């Protein structure tokens, strides 16, 4: 391959052992031709550090469903079926924030205004408050910031939708080798308080603000409750190398080492083959795992999926 050895994505010994081990899932390569610094630049959420108020779902008489897909409950909100890609940027913290916010806006604005909240804006105008930009960040501040400063609107890279659409291109990690391995290297883009030409309203007239920012309790049922009456939520869990290989079924960490922390958007649950799972939306494109979504073992706070559930309500009127 003209270059030196080492860091070749992951070894087949992995894929195959994860498979011979015969567990709740099955793995296969999602990334082809990539510098391993990329595979670790994806996992750019910190874990630890802050944590909003608290949200205690009063249990009582509400019987939640044995399964649930936040996309079905609200077909009117297309935002829910969207899978974003973050390019070579550790902005996963900002994506879960916006992808969860996007939905909630459509959810709580009656089913009125559905709007692609901009990760571009959160990513580049939040600063040291939220963390480190393209090199890691705190989902707590992510929401805190929406409530403080508010976020404009911005679709996908080169989508021409709204004020500030994400400026980072996706890496062709999907499936090719005519180009070289899109290394995770990258710099955090600049805070440009300005909408795309031709776009109206004005950037300042595009900021959508939130109501408050709270933490969801570390109990699965409370979470099932939050997603059920409010809308998808942003989480955090630890990434180990095997997870990179997810193709289908319910994930369970088997081997490999920590790639780092990765935020996501949980938007549902169900039980597949007697294994309760959480339906989570990644930010690695639609060619990753199962059409961009994936399932992780729920109820046993797997890899910390049930620890960091940050979230909040949008500002009506």
């Amino acid at each position: 391959m003209r270059s030196r050895p080492s860091f070749h994505p992951l070894s087949d010994e992995l894929v195959n052992y994860v498979n011979k081990r015969n567990t709740t899932w099955q793995a296969g390569h999602n990334f082809y031709n990539v510098d391993m610094s990329y595979l670790k630049r994806l996992c750019g959420t910190f874990l630890g550090g802050p944590k909003p108020p608290q949200r205690v779902m009063f249990t009582e008489d509400l019987k939640l469903p044995a399964s649930f897909d936040a996309r079905e409950q609200w077909p009117q909100c297309p935002t829910i079926k969207e899978i974003r890609d973050q390019g070579s940027c550790g902005s996963c913290w900002a994506f879960g924030a916006v992808e969860a916010i996007s939905d909630r806006i459509c959810i709580h604005t009656n089913a009125h205004v559905s709007v692609e909240v901009s990760a571009e804006d959160l990513l580049t105008c939040c600063g040291s408050m939220c963390g480190d930009g393209c090199n890691g960040g705190y989902p707590a501040e992510a929401w805190n910031f929406w409530t403080r400063k508010g976020l404009v609107s911005g679709g996908l890279y080169e989508s021409h939708v709204g004020c500030r659409p994400y400026s980072i291109p996706p890496c062709e990690h999907h499936v090719n080798g005519s180009r070289p391995p899109c290394t995770g290297e990258g710099d955090t883009p600049k805070c440009s308080k300005i909408c795309e030409p031709g776009y109206s309203p004005t950037y300042k007239q595009d900021k959508h603000y939130g109501y408050n920012s709270y933490s969801v309790s570390n109990s699965e049922k409370d979470i099932m409750a939050e997603i059920y009456k409010n809308g998808p939520v942003e989480g955090a869990f630890s990434v180990y190398s095997d997870f990179l290989l997810y193709k289908s079924g319910v994930y369970q960490h088997v081997t490999g080492e920590m790639m780092g922390g990765h935020a996501i958007r949980i938007l549902g649950w169900g039980v597949e083959n007697g294994t309760p799972y959480w339906l989570v939306a990644n930010s690695w494109n639609t060619d990753w795992g199962d059409n961009g979504f994936f399932k992780i073992l729920r109820g046993q706070d797997h890899c910390g999926i049930e620890s960091e559930v940050v979230a909040g309500i949008p500002r009506t009127d």
